[PDB]
């Protein structure tokens, strides 16, 4: 038999974990038990940077990474996680599949032994607050908690809010006492962190569209037979379709859940937000020296 090892930061019960278990079941079935998958959840083998390194060394076979997460290693890949560049997951897939994406993936493979097999939708970030955000104009004066992450601050700063750095474990409290007026994160995190208990409004700002790439060790890849390569590729794409639909379904259920909790859900016009990001887009392209963001946004 062939037993592959898959590591992930996501804990048990998450969509990312449930899809990996589905992947495990699909590989076993399609190969009649010749290919097995062992799962190491909850970052038990280290964080994403550590697990990606083990793939480079061939000590771990598969892990998750966001397309934009490649920016730590390949600066231009950060373009895809700049706020408002990707309108939705389909748009993000075109970026992944484009010549730009193909260029990024070739570099991932050549330098780091990372073979990106697929991209799976993993949610879109939204904005909660203690007062309704009906338009961009309402961000003025908003004490907005963002993580210590470049692109989240830029969303906050260029939106007209007042970015208010703060460690993630303190946020529930800061929201309760209005020390901070709001925060931004994907819908599953808002539920998991119980942020809906201390925020009366949710704005569907759709400011960051997330994915998860499924990455295989090239050392592992090159030892597999041609047929086993085909089984893995087809299993990953099949599970990916299911994962994307699950996340989409879960997103609709979560807004309905929060609304059923009394949350006021707003849908501000997003074009003024996209326009407001052009300073960031121009700085990124000027600093990097190529018109990447403009091409991606129209792709």
């Amino acid at each position: 038999a062939t037993t592959l090892k898959m590591g992930m930061q996501a804990s048990v019960g998450s969509v990312e974990y449930n899809s990996a278990k589905m992947l495990a079941d699909t590989l076993e079935e399609m190969s009649q038990g010749e290919i097995k998958l062992a799962l190491y959840p909850s970052a038990q083998l280290g964080d994403d940077r550590a697990m990606l390194q083990c793939l480079t060394l061939g000590d771990l076979d598969i892990t998750y990474a966001e397309f934009g997460r490649m920016g730590l290693w390949i600066p231009r890949a950060e373009a895809v996680m700049l706020p408002y560049v990707a309108k939705d997951f389909d748009h993000l897939r075109r970026m992944f599949e484009s010549d730009f994406g193909q260029g990024v993936r070739d570099e991932m493979l050549q330098k780091f032994n990372w073979r990106a097999l697929d991209t799976w939708y993993n949610g879109t970030a939204e904005t909660t607050s203690n007062r309704p955000l009906n338009s961009i104009e309402d961000f003025k004066g908003l004490k907005l908690r963002v993580p210590n992450a470049k692109q989240n601050l830029n969303y906050a700063k260029l939106s007209g809010a007042s970015p208010t750095p703060m460690s993630f474990s303190e946020v529930y409290c800061a929201l309760q006492t209005n020390a901070v007026d709001g925060q931004e994160n994907p819908l599953p995190t808002i539920k998991t962190m119980k942020f809906y208990e201390v925020q009366k409004n949710l704005a569907m700002t759709h400011h960051i569209v997330n994915d998860q790439m499924v990455i295989i060790s090239e050392s592992t890849w090159q030892k597999l037979s041609d047929t086993d390569k085909d089984i893995i590729q087809k299993a990953v794409q099949k599970v990916g379709d299911a994962h994307t639909q699950t996340v989409k379904t879960q997103e609709a259920e979560l807004v309905s859940f929060f609304k059923s909790e009394g949350i006021n859900v707003t849908y501000p016009d997003l074009e003024p937000f996209r326009e407001a990001m052009q300073p960031l887009y121009k700085e990124f392209d000027s600093n990097i020296g190529q018109p990447i963001v403009s091409k991606l946004a129209a792709m």
